[PDB]
């Protein structure tokens, strides 16, 4: 089997992407944030504290004839950005772009933190990291991809995120029309439960490539590119007027400035992030100070190849017995 779904930016800045997901019988369609950095499929629901729901579409398990309470199960998650949610668990039928999993754990939120309430466009998350990170207790549950894997034509999914435009998540096949050149595959460590890999280096604009190992995660659920402070400093030093603002919480730059591209290495291959992808607009409405899309990972404890990086590539998440990641230009 295969599936194919369009993913759409939630706003004009590509702060996140939402993909429609059918849950239950009859189908209830929710727009979920596909997150290769986590491993829980959780949704706003009829069980979510009323004051914490503000425009989201909810899953109502009592209206699904295929929903079954996962008795005794609870879940609770905290994300790198400080947000969190928790609740109980049902199993139900979940379909993405034509691909159907029966008995998928659907984690129903009883509580969500303010950032989730305040974002009316995201109805939940669909985790695509390794199932070892799943927070359901007492019995850890599998991701949608893990459940689908054996049925797929090939045990892979691909992320093809758009710049200021829709893109595509595919399951079970590689669309050879969706990228240029070849796909370069690189080793993955699953030891922390992430799609963790090692970039071979970077270049800033037309500068020479610096060969240096950068360990990080391919994370569709993180907006920006977070890299070591040395790398980030070298980038922003090429932007006139850029500075790191402690009050804002990262590098900002005058919108009148031209942003250089940023190149990262995948083996001997190179992915070029165009300068425009690194512009995240005014820090506040009407401000001439713009927020940068490449920021320091210092104090995150890991480097994160978030959407800024991934949207410059066609990315293969290969769930073969020994997982790997593939990157192509597009």
């Amino acid at each position: 089997s295969t599936g194919s779904a369009t993913t759409t930016p939630i706003d004009s800045l590509d702060d996140a992407y939402i993909t429609p997901v059918q849950i239950g019988t009859p189908a209830q369609t929710l727009n979920l944030d596909f997150d290769t950095g986590s491993s829980d499929l959780w949704v706003f629901s009829s069980e979510t504290t009323a004051s914490e729901v503000d425009g989201q579409t909810i899953y109502t398990p009592s209206k699904s004839t295929t929903a079954k309470l996962l008795s005794g199960a609870t879940w609770s998650i905290s994300y790198g950005d400080g947000s969190s949610s928790s609740g109980d668990v049902y199993t139900d039928t979940v379909s993405v772009g034509g691909l159907t999993v029966t008995g998928q754990a659907v984690e129903s939120a009883k509580k969500v933190s303010s950032s989730f309430t305040e974002d009316s466009t995201i109805d939940g998350l669909l985790g695509l990291a390794f199932s070892t990170l799943n927070t359901v207790s007492p019995t850890q549950q599998k991701t949608f991809f893990d459940n689908a894997k054996a049925s797929l034509d090939s045990p892979v999914f691909t992320a093809d995120l758009g710049y200021h435009a829709p893109g595509t998540y595919n399951f079970g096949f590689i669309d050879t029309t969706a990228y240029t050149g070849s796909i370069t595959y690189t080793a993955v460590s699953t030891k922390q439960g992430f799609w963790e890999w090692t970039s071979t280096g970077y270049a800033v604009g037309s500068g020479t490539f610096k060969s240096t190992s950068i360990d990080g995660i391919a994370d569709t659920g993180t907006t920006l590119l977070y890299l070591p402070a040395t790398v980030v400093s070298a980038y922003w030093a090429q932007v006139s007027g850029a500075k790191s603002s402690s009050s804002v919480g990262g590098y900002v730059f005058p919108c009148s400035a031209t942003l250089p591209s940023f190149t990262f290495g995948v083996g001997s291959a190179r992915i070029v992030i165009p300068g425009d992808y690194i512009d995240f607009g005014p820090i506040s409405t009407g401000s001439s100070s713009c927020f940068g899309g490449i920021q320091s990972s210092a104090g995150i404890g890991i480097n994160i190849f978030g959407d800024v990086a991934l949207k410059a590539a066609f990315v293969v998440f290969n769930g073969a017995t020994t997982p790997t990641l593939g990157f192509a230009s597009k």
